[PDB]
DNA sequence: TACGCAAACGTTTGCGT
DNA sequence: TACGCAAACGTTTGCGT
């Protein structure tokens, strides 16, 4: 049961069972073994609460999130988790769904709970929120969805959705388009806002225009998807291709497009963003713009192992890149062969 | 920073900083002010790790999952964490991949954590995992995936996955058809195994017998529905309907069906199951089997709370039910007028 | 050579007066 | 009335001999 019932079953003192079981010092075989036998029949488990106590640090890692279940999110979630496994940590899940409470109460208990470090992805960041973070400056942490550093006191890990925006359209354009219409994401968010102005630059070049009533916010959300593609294409003038600013809202503008007996890419043109897991499967085939989901976690994970073990003070940022991914969404347009 | 230096900015003793910040006996106003003043200023953060340590509980749940991407997983964590907080736990989340060290790592890390209870959603339980899994018959734990209580030492939550088979072949009954084949998810879980045969005790019941040719196993993934489509609807004789174990392999059948130039459902009827939270806008809409996944989660929370709190003892099991959703992919066969 | 003493980590709580 | 003493929770680790 515990260390001391251990100690004295192997006849031993408690400091020496410590030390079998952390190889903290060299111990007589004989004597390692009885304490190995005596853990066993005793069955006994460590408590790292109170070694916790001791050494001052949890071993264990706090995710402050949106939400987990949405594919992009999900996908990240995963790879955070990977990591922390493969270098002993313990993954502690928190979903804020974008609310100030919910945000100051996990962060709290997280503080409480003494983690080791923080993992932070709350999508939207008012001041309040930007507040609430400040005042735990003292833990490690960093932020996996900025497209800038907002902030002096954390980490950063860029995704370039500025960049990426702007592969979508350029592709687009380069296909034969110049009637393109846009679902983008909440613009209080960075791969909403940001995303959609990379897009914007690429049409300002081309001197292309997009018409208000072909700009049509989506939050992420299939049903949301569904919803623009089908005020898109309910207008008497409608574009020839569309810009979806998120996989999953995509995958709802095809179901509409295919409910309207509009056909894809055949009589529009479909290029989403993300490139989430089943992306390929869908009908047809997606073509969109991949985020590095698994790249985005590793990388966040190592900044804050660094900042932890490494008592690192200064903020860091680390870039991550998108690249497009041809698949079957997309056909030329009426310009192609005048380029 | 302890409280021992907020109790002395206070001017009380320690026992009293900790009664105001628990309320667990009365303190003068002026007091319970001071009191709080110096928590204030110091920016404390009461240690949860000393807490638990002499109240011996974390306030603190584990789920040892299979993965967490996977919609159908996803949507269950999701819930599960929705009632932690709403309850004041934490949730420490770990993937096990169906390893079996992997197993045994987070459970022990698990256990050394001292989680006042185990969530466990393993997909598949050989006898070595079962084992493992009595080790620690002293933690409070539930099963969410078996359809069969497979152990005493355990609550249990089933799904009543046989039931939703059948209600899968009976509607394909109804609607027509006679030649039906079938991509059922891995025999050595519940959701597979339990589902095909709900499945084929309808066929039997009706004299349809499946030609082994059209019964092609899957893994719950897309490609392996890609895959089984594409055997099923490339031979001589194809059926007329298919059963797909599972809503994510389904949409892999339905995009490889479009792909072979097949009509859904106009060439081939499909019929999913889980009902995933994207299933709706799968093109065309899905017609599924609905899993209740938030009741999955929520009522294995609260078996395991039970357990808790009211120290039960006795092994328990609850039933859930699954119910059809019908969509557009499925369409009259045959014989629907000969009935 | 190989191991043990005892203090400390940050809290909570029975008995007090 | 309203608060404080001090022991305990389960470990780790400096100094020993
Ligand atoms: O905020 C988001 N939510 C869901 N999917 C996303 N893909 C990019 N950003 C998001
Ligand atoms: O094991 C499973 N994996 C993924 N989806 C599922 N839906 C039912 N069972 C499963």
């Amino acid at each position: 049961a515990t260390i001391k019932d251990v100690a004295k079953r192997a006849n031993v003192s408690t400091t020496t069972v410590s030390h079998v079981i952390n190889k903290t010092r060299f111990v007589a075989e004989e004597t390692r073994n009885a304490v190995w036998a005596a853990i066993k029949e005793l069955h006994y488990s460590p408590s790292a609460v109170a070694r916790s106590l001791k050494v001052n640090h949890t071993k264990s890692i706090g995710l402050l999130a949106t939400s987990s279940e949405a594919a992009y999110f999900a996908e990240i979630i995963e790879a955070v988790e990977k990591n922390c496994f493969q270098k002993g940590y313990t993954l502690i899940l928190g979903n804020a769904w974008n609310n100030l409470e919910k945000q100051r109460a996990y962060l709290s208990m997280m503080a409480q709970k003494r983690v080791d470090g923080l993992l932070v992805m709350c999508s939207e960041y008012p001041e309040p929120l930007l507040a609430m973070l400040e005042e735990y400056r003292h833990i490690p942490m960093v932020v996996m969805d900025w497209g800038e550093a907002k902030a002096d006191f954390t980490d950063a890990v860029i995704d370039n959705a500025f960049e990426g925006g702007y592969m979508a359209g350029r592709y687009l354009i380069e296909r034969g388009h110049r009637e393109i219409g846009v679902i983008p994401g909440p613009l209080e968010r960075n791969t909403g806002a940001g995303r959609l102005a990379g897009f914007m630059k690429a049409m300002e070049e081309a001197m292309i225009k997009v018409p208000e009533s072909w700009i049509v916010q989506g939050d992420f959300e299939p049903e949301s998807g569904y919803r623009a593609m089908q005020q898109i294409l309910s207008q008497p003038h409608r574009p020839t291709a569309v810009f979806c600013g998120g996989d999953i809202m995509a995958m709802g503008a095809l179901c509409a497009a295919d409910e309207m007996g509009l056909r894809v890419p055949q009589d529009v043109s479909l290029i989403g963003y993300d490139n989430v897991r089943n992306a390929r499967y869908f009908t047809p085939a997606l073509t969109t713009i991949h985020q590095p989901k698994d790249s985005l976690g590793e990388t966040a994970f190592n900044m804050l192992l660094d900042r932890i073990v490494n008592k690192r003070e200064e903020p860091q940022s680390i870039e991550v890149h998108p690249r497009l991914i041809e698949r079957r969404s997309v056909a030329d347009g009426p310009f192609r062969d005048y380029r």
